[PDB]
């Protein structure tokens, strides 16, 4: 399904993004910058916040021009992780 | 019973739900509980007071959020739909 | 319309019973316990967490409970309030 | 400009996140700049980690809060769609 690859390309590239930012603008560790740009793109939310106002003008810019497309992917993951169960359930 | 998808997403719900209540109490070191509030919170993106403290517990969380939030939201969906809104019609009939 | 109202009498019985909960269970001012509700059901999430078991109990119930009801609230609510300006910009 | 819901959803948008800033920064106290940072993470469901210190400001969010996620989303949902999605399909296209 090129529909579901181009969609995890697309996440996968927006989370490197948001990681190479938060490790290097706002001094996370790598880990720490992917689990906050993880739950900030999937709305679960953060106990932190950016310190400086880059960080938060990119946090805001960046919720818009990926929140959408990391629900497309989590919808399009749904479906095909739950197929198989479902198929074992029906035929 | 009837909507075969529906008692998927329900099974694949609560086996989501028990395996984040064993690694939270186990890695993360939280009552069964508050694991299970911790877990509850984070796959229906309310979101907790805290977090993770290890770096095993935030690569879970990241991948659990990824598969789990799809699965609860498919479940709450078809609990809406399946058994709320026929239950609220049922109860607005007057008898 | 009977679908809004409908909606609107459900949520705001909702809340009610969460204010109610979290006022006397968990020992919250009754605004706080309202605050609480709203932000665990519009999913916004609260800085605090229940601190007695039946608390955290009763909370995952109520999320499961009411979480579609809210969306639902916020979506016919989000008809009536722009349809206005759409009609404006329109006829 | 040729969808004109989509027109009118970003202006309610923006206004909105107008009132938010100026709100929490007169009556919370932020800076401006954590004043529309909070009223976007808590308008798209985000969270912050701070939360409204007076009675004011909480019943304010509350009311934020119901009008302002529904448009909000509708912005997103019409950006995504009007937009985003046309802008990835045509970068996919073989030149
Ligand atoms: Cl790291
Ligand atoms: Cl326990
Ligand atoms: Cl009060
Ligand atoms: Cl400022
Ligand atoms: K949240
Ligand atoms: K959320
Ligand atoms: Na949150
Ligand atoms: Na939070
Ligand atoms: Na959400
Ligand atoms: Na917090």
């Amino acid at each position: 399904d090129k529909e579901f690859q181009v969609l995890f390309v697309l996440t996968i590239l927006t989370l490197i993004s948001g990681t190479i930012f938060y490790s290097t603008v706002e001094g996370l560790r790598p880990i720490d910058a992917l689990y906050f740009s993880v739950v900030t793109l999937t709305t679960v939310g953060s106990d932190i916040s950016p310190q400086t106002d880059f960080g938060k003008i990119f946090t805001i810019l960046y919720i818009f021009i990926g929140i959408g497309l990391v629900f497309g992917f989590i919808h399009k993951l749904a479906v095909n992780v739950q197929l198989p169960s479902i198929l074992s359930n029906l035929v």
